[PDB]
């Protein structure tokens, strides 16, 4: 039984739902009422709490190691990196080390699709996570790992049945602050007649559009799940042909010479650890702390960033085409060298302290840029399982003025993204985030 | 000025090279005789010698690893792989040491392409590296890395003309003996008047397909860039569609918990180190040794195997369409846990002093297999700066009866592999050498 290698193409019907507002079960308005009903339902909260009182976390003895005494969860190491200007690296030097989150092992991010009177829907869920800054955001219909091995509907991604697969994918997270983790982003469809617990919701992509244009609302999960749907190109044009972006990012994936080294967390230089965070010495980049979830629930360590970042592509249109201007991104966590990412992606608080000049291309442009180029701004948080309200502003800019990219920088038309996104370690989880908020203007423009 | 995503699209003059055996340089016939001729004209030769006798070669002190005192060139280190069978990894478990070459730099590996009356040919070098058992074979028109800049034509690779590539990616080495190789494959046209030196030759595609049924002749790297052209597929169809293979594979890659670490060489166990070779203490796996290319030029170490491999395709047509059945492979040095591989890919001798149901699954039907079965055979060897001798009888074998896949297998199409060789880590150097035989033999069938 063979079949065509495009069998089953969902790009009509997914299409048919990002045009689509009135879903099955809830109008878009009164979401942030069942949000905010859920918001409001939620019994926990969190405080912040010293190293010591942590249960079941501890700093192991020869690695200072911030780890769970199960095995289970993640673990806070050191990470060492240089980046060469030698003989094979383009440079420039850079060098430094850190705490790092790591955890090997790939955690099953699935999004379940089923139509309703012939529309698709996707099956949102509720969930409060510690570090989310509103406490509930919407996450994917299944956000689970292995070794914690009840979740519902894991059935349908554990394994998803081959002809129901609208995405499966690896796609990594934050390559500033993990070891080369990522996680599998699914879509999966069934016509079954799913339960609905209180804590899920079914809306078309329309619906999510709409939604995604909210501060805070669709969490970091569901916007990287989402940013790999494959919708058809409507302008199958774009400045590099698709072969001419393979070869450019090639070169750039080549030409830099970048080590890195996992070390243990007790010999970061560096950073400070105290009684209640981990700090850089000169309150750049993130902190390290605990918290408790409450009797107590449970404890554990979280990551929190110095400062609101600024995550931002710009736009110019080419021959009509519009097109966003990435950045082939060296961090320390990635796998394979380089990941595509946003024209600006940083925390502006972690260049201050030198001149204007040595600040990342383009982000004077975007801290300055008019509303009336202003395409899609909100503020966003990252995944509330491990950072501690960690939020963006998500901005895209339309760029008044051509641009020649410094090196690093190309036209790729949002398309080639979406593209991309069939494979790991292209698209980078802020660029994935952006990519959704496009799709989502796109859909439905506020 | 956009253009379409699928501008310049190369298959039809593809297909009409590989079609055609008539090029303008030599008859095919002769090329054995000018590789003869310039196997003859080659005046290097290879002798064993003690490490001792390494010139600007020495074993580092603290780590004990095999070093250029330069800097340049690969290194000889050690390797510790654990593959866990625990809470978050199917297994089984696995665990040991040994030596690996590292050198983490990307290499070009570039094959110059040129129309002559109207027809592709693709500039082929004859070219002596150390460990060729034969000592001269057939290289891509530019070989080369940039810690050593010089090189004929490397102009037309650093950077390529975007506007004439045909390949551009980057492929992973052998994932046994190199620790997280890649080299960049490209594959770029021209229609400069390029000189030609004795040691090249301008053949078409159906030349390189008759040469390819050839022992020891077409080397590793043209072969592995060679199975990244962009054929169109005959037979859009498969078992898996595209999203499927990408879904099976997805799941190969996040099922196995594999945890591997650089060591320093001094640190291996199960290897012992004397005067002229380092050796497995079971006479398993491969030999570290030493030779003198000759007045002396130079001085090196190489890797050799401990006997003849075995590496091989089944297929199965299915509904009419060819499939191999390719493994998704868990070797210490890949990058990123998993390749696809061919179906049987080992040294037989490894397996030798197990019972034979722990030999790899299909070792004994393709050692067994009848010529009535074989629709390919031919003995390759492997990259002669890195490997002495390292040879392997190559095959493609009919299976005479349907194969229920085991875990870790899957029927895929060539024309599938051929699509997935656009992106890296997927296709590992033996099943991109097996891609080049079986495009070759349906180019130009023996
Ligand atoms: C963490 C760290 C970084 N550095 C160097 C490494 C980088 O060149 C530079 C900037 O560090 P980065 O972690 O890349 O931060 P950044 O400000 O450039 O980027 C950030 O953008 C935010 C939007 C994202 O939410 C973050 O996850 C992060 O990607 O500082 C140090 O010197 N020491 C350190 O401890
Ligand atoms: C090198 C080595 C391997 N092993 C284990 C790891 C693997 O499970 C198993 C087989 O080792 P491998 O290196 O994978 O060899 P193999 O015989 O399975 O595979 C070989 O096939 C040949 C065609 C290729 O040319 C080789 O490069 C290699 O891939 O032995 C050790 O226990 N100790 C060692 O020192
Ligand atoms: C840290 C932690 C969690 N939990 C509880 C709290 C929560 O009920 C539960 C699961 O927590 P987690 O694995 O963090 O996050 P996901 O479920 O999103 O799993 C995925 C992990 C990675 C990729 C995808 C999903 O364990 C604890 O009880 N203690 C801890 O220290
Ligand atoms: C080991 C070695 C080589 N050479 C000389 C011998 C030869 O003339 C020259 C280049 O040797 P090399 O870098 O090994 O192989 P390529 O040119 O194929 O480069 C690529 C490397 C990696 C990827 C692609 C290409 O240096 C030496 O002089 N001493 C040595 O120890």
């Amino acid at each position: 039984a063979v079949r065509p290698r495009d069998h089953h193409d969902y790009a009509d019907r997914i299409a048919l739902s990002a045009a689509t507002t009135d879903g099955v079960q809830m109008r878009t308005e009164d979401v942030r009422a069942w949000i905010a009903e859920r918001r409001d339902a939620n019994v926990f909260h969190v405080e912040r709490i010293p190293f010591a009182d942590l249960d079941q976390w501890w700093f192991e003895g020869v690695t200072g190691n911030l780890v769970h005494r199960s095995g289970r969860f993640f673990t806070i190491e050191g990470l060492h990196v240089i980046e060469h200007d030698g003989p094979h690296g383009d440079g420039p030097y850079r060098e430094w080390q850190q705490p790092v989150i790591r955890q090997p092992e790939v955690g099953i991010l699935g999004i379940l699709a089923k139509e309703f009177d012939g529309v698709l829907h996707f099956l949102m869920q509720a969930k409060m996570e510690p570090g989310n800054p509103n406490l509930v955001q919407l996450s994917p219909t299944v956000q689970a790992t292995r070794s914690n091995y009840n979740v519902k509907l894991i059935e349908y991604f554990a394994p998803p049945d081959p002809e129901r697969v609208i995405v499966d994918v690896l796609q990594a997270e934050q390559g500033s602050w993990f070891f080369r983790k990522s996680n599998r982003n699914m879509i999966v469809e069934t016509v079954d007649d799913v339960p609905l617990w209180d804590d899920f919701c079914w809306l078309t992509l329309g619906q999510i559009a709409e939604l995604m244009h909210e501060d805070e609302t669709i969490n970091m999960n569901s916007r990287s799940v989402l940013s790999c749907l494959p919708y058809q190109d409507i302008t199958p044009r774009a400045l590099f042909s698709d072969v001419q972006l393979l070869s450019w990012f090639t070169n750039e994936r080549s030409r830099h010479d970048v080590r890195v080294r996992r070390i243990p967390l007790a010999d970061v230089c560096g950073w400070k650890q105290g009684a209640e965070e981990i700090e850089h010495e000169d309150g750049r980049y993130f902190k390290v702390l605990a918290v408790a979830v409450k009797k107590i629930s449970w404890t554990q360590p979280l990551v929190e960033s110095v400062d609101l970042g600024v995550v931002a592509f710009l736009v110019r249109k080419i021959d009509g085409v519009p097109h966003v201007l990435v950045q082939a991104r060296v961090d320390g966590g990635f796998l394979d060298t380089v990941e595509l990412a946003p024209t600006v992606q940083c925390t502006p608080l972690n260049y201050a302290h030198l001149p204007a000049e040595e600040a990342p291309p383009f982000l004077d442009l975007v801290q300055n840029a008019p509303r009336s180029r202003i395409r899609y701004e909100a503020i966003h948080s990252e995944e509330g399982g491990r950072f501690l309200g960690v939020r963006a502003r998500y901005l895209v800019i339309d760029a008044d003025e051509a641009i020649d990219p410094p090196p690093g920088y190309a036209w790729v038309t949002p398309a080639q993204l979406t593209a991309l996104t069939r494979h790991g370690h292209y698209v980078n989880v802020e660029a994935r985030t952006l990519l959704a908020c496009i799709n989502a203007a796109a859909a439905q423009p506020r």
